[PDB]
């Protein structure tokens, strides 16, 4: 009785109670999980010394053991007025070489929009930072125009450089000067051009840069200051004088190498370069389905403090580090497998560094098992601001190759370090980096000179149609012809990549620039042979170029409906038996009607009974086949059957109003009598007009259709048409009996025209939405449309489509795509416009495989700059990202 | 025996605490504790900064002689190619000048050091000063250094006149400059240069901010510098049309035509605030919310963006959960130029138009009015003014606001200029500001920052690592001592004793009010030597030194023996709660005194004692308890040596003796009443000094502290000690001979030390009281402690004070004791 309610009561309080402790403890649990929650590291790019200018050529590098270090250039400075080995000289080099870049001049000034007179100021930095953070992001497979204006972090690892200093010699100071040499212009620079509003900012803390730019991109990521991250570091060796300094303050090797963990280590060799990161929350990552390269689990920077000299290493704050970076991750120490060390190879650093790496990991690692280290720096040297991004890039690419390669120099282990009582061991051949089914972790040390330290932990990363269309393009022909350069070098090395991934990739992951190509193939050897055609300049069908001018909008493109003649058997098939968008609308058809789809696809007619409404949804299966692709029509028009699917595409019916209508005058038509002919005749209307005058038949013979200026199609009485035609042929006027049952748009049409006034009685009328030319008139149609009468009317006036042509001239249309199984009104429409006017679109066409035809009129859209939604286009099948290539920047020299 | 609703009930409040708790530390405010700058107008500290913008002064003045000719550089006509459109700019008075010997920076090394460290150095050690940090808590200590600091000109300067040195690099690099402020201030925490242009040092906060929340570190430096030391830049930003011709930031007047060049350091000392509380540290003011932006491709690279601003506003209060309607202050951007100020109050009013109104309006002003455009420093003296005018209560006014911009829509904007010094008046509610600085090249900040929550004896210890300074640092309380005489000594001495440094040059004062600290104070500057004053120059790394504790043995006490002790020192009356009486009273006055000294951080190297001191030694060592301790016929004194009464003991033959040698001429003769008259008699006799008072005629666990045998004379039972005698003078020779020079007596009177001075050689050693009956019993260990500091002994100041209430003040800072480096 009132016990239910007590009762009821108690239940519903439980019920709250426990759905505000389940919500509490997720709002909790939320904030632990962002708290610790990995960086996935989803793109990289570099420049780094041995011509290294990508991940896969770094790799290539490191795989070798090649020894990328070199003499200074003399394009750089001339080593000779510097170099001096002896330990007494005063202003002078210890060392002849270093590890250069293969050009530092070179920029692509147009493609950032940098004008030649800002550029001859501008700082190789900032140069080399918009080059990598672009292929980063492409890399990355994410796009700069999807990018712009979000909520991206910009952290780098960059110092000043000498280049202002260089100026200030030649010439006068200039307002340029300042934007292009400040590390704050650099990262701003950044934000500017690829659109970015997040944190900003360019730390320094010598050595740990690199390190500390990836802390806090982590820090901004876990905090939600952001989405996305660039995180980098730069270092470029413009000026002896920095060698100078650093020769003598005793940091450099005499032998210019690196020989980290050797007996005969004394001092590091200065390289330079450039690393650009794409950081994003793994959960962000699994989401969007990017490719996860590696994970940043914890991170950690402290300092040296009074703990020894400033300029001296300490193991004590090294081993602080470390375990904070562990702690930050939740890693435990016996996770870890490899260690990129700090490894600059100096006397006392390489001890100290080794007796820390002992200090964490010998209680759980031992001599039978040890840990792995190694670095970068035996290879490309010490890149100072940019070591770490090049020792964090080497254990990315070691992690998804599950290798660990070789520490270059490392002949006579160290006697000042016990080897004996460290679980240490020196990778000194590219070797597979075992585990026991337990997830790969590594760590990246770099240790500033000046005793800012700092510690990164990475993790191993977690766990139809059968013709296709390219789209590639670049900001000038010289970069386009580049691009298929790339493309073609591509292909031929990596053959196991789908053809259906890569097109994927390429259209939806790439930006669509100014310069374009678009191509149609359906396997990989069609694409190579149809690039090589293209650079050849073989004009080959499926190959499509044009250079569109800066800032065009998308032309207003005419959609024209097909009429009554155009059928054929199994027309369209392909696309039925292959696309969803298509069906989902061929097949609701079929729901309102023998079944459409026997008469339209049998097992194993032309009859006005079938004929008619089948046309209607075919048309409409292909406008929804061409909307899903992005393609909206700025007018309409369609011959009589085709001015159906016009209206429905409107608004004025639905699919089942307007395919009722087709279905009841096909069927009306039919079961009308014999004796009807209709005759397409080479004449202007108005000699047709006096022709049935002079003969008195113009009760008897009607103006069917007037197609062009010279081309109408005449329609009534067996013996009359045949009397007018006769009169036409004595007249040398050419004249083309049709194959049609009934004579339409003739008299003839009076009798049903009653019993179809009926079926259009009883239809809701909505207005049009799009433009659309009526056949009645030629002319825009007004609110005339609305009312049964315009479709009643329409069956007996004379179809106007050279007006209807000559309206869309004048309205300024030069973009007409066909919705039809034939390219009738496309012939029709070229000879009512003048000659060389227009482009000229089919859907489907006799001769040409379905998605043929419809992936080659898709690319001359993509010509016309019509925005297609690539996503839209691979949506039905099973498509991946796929690496691809990058930008090919096209270089010029700018300095002094 | 619980439902399922009360269960989930009691789990429900636990998981609402659980989350409270988490929310509260992660938006915790960050306490500011102390602050220091250089600023143009002559400013060197908060106090100074706070005349200026009090009193409304413009700081600008022409760019001083020594820094560049501007004659050479200046050219009115702004088509001018390579010149700089004023001739103005904010200055530091001098930026050449540094205490090297202090900081530890040789001359050489000196010669290449960028101004830059060099006011870092200073600014830091005064910032951490004022905030009274315990120098032992935050020498080697998990302590972040973030600074807004981008490179100068110093090494361009460098190069033009010679070959490169190793210091170059330490010496001009950024990083070595955050560097080098870890590597003098022992600190292991997090440590970045943050180069953002004008948003540097807002962006260095955030930085700071996050670190602190996160647990990095538990207190951080935050701050930044900016030089104007060649024209080249000047020449840049005027080719760049950014600077005004008139040489001044004319902040929303309608005349702004760009901005005046201004260089300065600003540094702050940050913790967050339940560990300030909790530490009864000053809090100046808290940082509630921070962040930072991006202009992106919005407007031009070097344009500014109303949107971006109107973001980054947003950002900070909601990450400090500030409703915008509590906010009743901005210090603005404001650098002067003619689009970026309305842009800058468009902005505001974005923010703030629907919480603020025409009657009630949002206060805006810049600092920059005042001091110019600092640049990379330019969101600390935006932070440090905004500090300075939550602590007084006021807002300062703004110069140059004679004509409202037109282009600025007034009408709608409830936005008002500061023009006069007014009362900061809010509706009971809290003070709450917000300071903005948007880089020139996009990177944009905001911080919102809100007002802060809510015996009679001594001994003052002044020191510093020079003479100079010291008479400098006494001068500076003398002026100090005057300007403030409603500061308590107890609370000044506390501060001085236990939040400063403790260096070479040293001064102890007891004085027991502010008239005798005065007074003696102005008695040292003059060499009028009083008791109660010490001073000393202890050498360069000179260890503490070895302490020997002598205990008393029978004759010393009396009836009032430390009761100024037993009453006003509480670790003395913890202690303590006729030879049957005597002699275990003995005992309890040397535990109660020992333990009173030990308090004060006085641990012994050896320990030795009279009689009933050897047995107060022994617990002293830990050779048995307290406990256990406690709980357990005439003599004459000859002065003859110990050889020459022995002799006559065998001559009368007298034997059945010496009671105890206390010197090479003094010794005490025990015996009955006729054997030791007959003694003294014949001594008498033979012209041998001799007199006499007792009713008597008197001679486990292993030990930790060293202890000197009164048997064995030697380091080192009880049951034969009673029999044998007291070798005083052997135990003296010993102590000579270990090199032992410092002596503390514990006892009611200083028996032991006149004994020990006739022990060891003419002026060797320093003797120690603890209690002299003509002295007071504050006094005399007031002023054996000042002793035992000048010896070099590491005194528990803390442990001092550790019974009395006090409370830290705000105490003078160091007076660097500077000299000019250039090239
Ligand atoms: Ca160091
Ligand atoms: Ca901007």
């Amino acid at each position: 009785l009132k016990q239910e309610q007590e009762k009821e009561q108690s239940l519903s309080a439980l019920q709250r109670a426990l759905i505000a402790l389940k919500d509490a403890r997720s709002k909790l649990e939320k904030y632990e999980t962002q708290s610790k929650e990995p960086i996935a590291i989803i793109g990289m790019s570099c420049r780094f010394p041995g011509g290294v200018d990508s991940p896969e050529s770094f790799w290539q590098l490191l795989n070798d053991g090649v020894d990328a270090i070199s003499e200074v250039p003399s394009n750089r400075w001339n080593i000779n007025n510097y170099y001096d080995p002896d330990p007494d000289a005063t202003g002078k080099i210890s060392t002849r070489d270093g590890g250069f870049l293969s050009q530092i001049d070179g920029f692509d000034a147009p493609f950032f929009c940098i004008s030649p007179r800002e550029v001859q100021s501008l700082d190789p930095q900032q140069r080399l930072l918009l080059e990598v953070s672009w292929e980063a992001i492409e890399r990355a497979n994410i796009v700069p125009d999807q990018l712009f204006n979000s909520l991206t972090g910009v952290f780098i690892g960059i110092g000043s450089s000498d280049y202002l200093n260089q100026l200030a010699t030649s010439e006068v100071p200039q307002a340029y000067w300042g934007t292009g040499n400040a590390p704050s212009a650099a990262t701003g620079r950044l934000s500017y051009i690829l659109g970015l509003t997040g944190p900003n900012l360019a730390v320094e803390t010598a050595c740990s840069s690199s390190l500390v730019s990836l802390h806090l991109a982590c820090q901004s990521l876990r905090q939600q200051e952001c989405n996305l991250a660039l995180a980098g570091g730069v270092n470029l060796l413009l000026s002896p004088e920095t060698s100078i300094i650093f020769s003598q303050a005793k940091m450099l090797s005499p032998d210019g190498r690196c020989k980290t963990f050797d007996a005969s280590a004394n001092g590091y060799v200065r390289g330079e370069g450039c690393g650009v990161i794409v950081l994003k929350r793994l959960s962000d990552a699994v989401a969007n389905g990017d490719n996860v390269l590696a994970v940043i689990r914890g991170t950690a920077i402290n300092q040296d403090g009074a703990s020894g000299g400033l300029t001296v290493p300490n193991g004590p704050s090294q081993v602080a580090v470390i375990r904070k970076a562990l702690s930050n991750g939740g890693v435990d120490p016996a996770s870890v497998s490899y260690i990129e060390a700090h490894g600059t190879g100096t006397s006392l650093g390489d001890p100290i560094e080794v007796g820390a790496i002992g200090t964490v990991f010998g209680k759980t690692h031992s001599q039978e098992q040890p840990l792995i280290v190694g670095t970068a720096k035996t290879n490309i040297g010490h890149l100072e601001v940019a070591a770490g991004i090049a020792g964090l890039m080497k254990v990315v690419l070691q992690l998804q190759h599950q290798q660990i390669a070789p520490s270059l120099h490392f002949k006579q282990p160290n006697p000042y370090i016990n080897w004996s009582q460290l679980p240490v061991q020196v990778s000194t051949q590219l070797t597979p980096w075992q585990t026991n089914g337990k997830s790969r972790i590594a760590g990246v040390s770099s240790f500033g000179f000046s005793g800012t330290n700092a510690h990164v932990v990475i993790e191993e990363a977690p766990k139809e149609r059968a013709v296709y269309l390219l789209t590639l393009s670049a900001k000038t022909q010289a970069a386009l012809d580049d691009l298929v350069n790339s493309y073609q070098n591509y292909l031929k090395n990596y053959p196991e990549l789908r053809i259906a991934d890569i097109c994927y990739t390429a259209n939806t992951c790439r930006s669509h620039f100014n310069n374009r190509l678009a191509v149609v193939a359906s396997n990989q050897q069609e694409l190579v042979e149809k690039l090589r055609q293209h650079q050849q300049g073989e004009e080959v069908t499926g190959i499509y170029s044009i250079e569109l001018p800066n800032n065009s909008t998308a032309p207003k493109i005419a959609l024209l409906f097909t009429g009554q003649g155009s059928q054929y058997v199994n027309m369209g098939r392909q696309l039925y038996q292959q696309a969803p968008v298509f069906r989902k609308a061929l097949e609701q058809c079929n729901e309102i009607l023998k079944s459409l789809l026997e008469i339209l696809y049998p097992a194993n007619l032309d009859q006005t009974a079938y004929t008619q409404p089948c046309l209607f949804a075919l048309e409409y299966a292909l406008f929804k086949l061409w909307q899903s692709w992005g393609i909206q029509p700025d007018v309409v028009m369609g011959h009589s059957v085709g001015e159906y699917v016009a209206a429905t595409v409107a608004g004025v019916f639905s699919l089942e109003e307007g395919l009722k209508l087709i279905a009841a005058r096909g069927r009306l038509m039919q079961q009308l009598p014999a004796g009807g002919e209709m005759v397409s005749v080479i004449a202007s209307e108005s000699k047709v007009l006096e022709i049935f005058k002079a003969m008195s038949l113009e009760e008897k013979v009607a103006i069917a259709a007037i197609n062009g200026p010279e081309s109408t199609v005449i329609s009534g009485e067996a013996e009359a048409v045949g009397a007018i035609a006769t009169h036409l042929e004595s007249l040398s006027i050419k004249t083309k009996q049709l194959q049609v049952s009934h004579a339409f748009h003739s008299r003839l049409m009076e009798p049903m025209l009653a019993e179809f006034e009926a079926v259009a009685k009883q239809v809701t009328y909505s207005q049009p939405q799009i433009s659309l030319i009526s056949n009645v008139t030629g002319q825009q149609v007004g609110s005339e449309i609305t009312s049964a009468e315009y479709w009643v009317n329409h069956v007996r006036q004379p179809v106007r489509f050279s007006e209807s042509m000559t309206t869309l001239h004048q309205e300024g249309y030069e973009l007409f795509l066909e919705i039809g199984p034939k390219p009738i009104l496309l012939g029709m429409g070229r000879q009512c416009l003048p000659e060389g006017v227009g482009v000229w679109l089919p859907s489907l066409r006799p001769g040409v495989e379905a998605w043929q035809q419809m992936l080659q009129s898709l690319g001359q859209l993509y010509m016309k700059g019509i925005k297609v939604n690539w996503s839209g286009f691979d949506q039905d099948y099973a498509c991946h990202k796929v690496a691809i290539p990058t930008y090919p920047f096209q270089r010029e020299s700018y300095w002094i």
